[PDB]
């Protein structure tokens, strides 16, 4: 695992963190498709390989808050709009950034080959999958994780 904090981070906590690991590839290169880097009762640290196709959906992270680093590549960070024409933003290699726990967000559109580091605190155990029936209409599945 990781040596961290026995302790919730905040937001800036983990942006620092996910930054600092991209500059530590001794703690992720042998993982370069996901790979746990630290799961604890405090924090969770992943290490994502992405797929052109790859796509999360619309999600929430239930009550934790996180901080996305891309390490090489680039992504699409997605914000919903009720009206449905969603905000896409694409964050490059170099480039992170966090969010707290009310956060609704789909990340997709990597380059293939792109690598990025998640960190989630209080530990990601729960996450809120959006769906759209047939008629529109909206549903949250909870999802432990
Ligand atoms: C690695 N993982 C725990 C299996 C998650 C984490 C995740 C990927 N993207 C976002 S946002 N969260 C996932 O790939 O869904
Ligand atoms: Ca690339
Ligand atoms: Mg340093
Ligand atoms: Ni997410």
């Amino acid at each position: 695992e990781l040596d961290l904090p026995e302790r919730n981070l905040d937001r800036r906590e983990l942006r620092d963190l996910v930054n600092e690991l991209a500059a530590h590839p001794e703690r992720w290169a042998e993982h370069v498709h996901y790979a746990s880097l630290h799961r604890d009762a405090y924090v969770d640290v992943w290490l994502l390989c992405w797929r052109a196709e790859d796509d999360t959906g619309w999600h929430d992270h239930d009550i934790s808050s996180g901080a996305v680093r891309v390490v090489a590549g680039a992504l699409k960070e997605c914000n919903p709009r009720i009206g449905g024409e969603h905000l896409e933003t694409v964050v490059s290699e170099g480039e992170s950034f966090s969010f707290g726990p009310d956060h609704i967000h789909r990340l997709t559109g990597a380059v293939h080959g792109s690598v990025s580091i998640h960190a989630y605190s209080p530990p990601l155990w729960r996450l809120g999958q959006y769906s759209i029936d047939d008629s529109g209409v909206m549903r949250r599945v909870s999802v432990s994780y």
